């Protein structure tokens, strides 16, 4: 935890972590706009980058074999 920049920007920042959304997807399998914030900031990513995650892990409509499921 730090602040303060100027002329030359100091190292570059870590990546970010999916883990969180990973879990919480296999785990609850449906996002909320109250674990949307809550999850971001988790996976230090930006409100929209979870939004899309799990909007591209959804079934998208297209011909697929057959996922087994239950």
């Amino acid at each position: 935890g730090s602040s303060g920049s100027s002329g030359p920007l100091p190292i570059p920042p870590p990546p970010p972590d999916i883990q969180p959304l990973e879990r919480y997807w296999a785990a609850h399998q449906q996002l909320r706009e109250t674990d949307i914030p809550q999850l971001s900031q988790a996976s230090r990513l930006s409100t929209q980058q979870v939004l899309d995650w799990f909007d591209s892990r959804l079934p998208q409509p297209a011909e697929v074999s057959g996922p087994s499921s239950g």
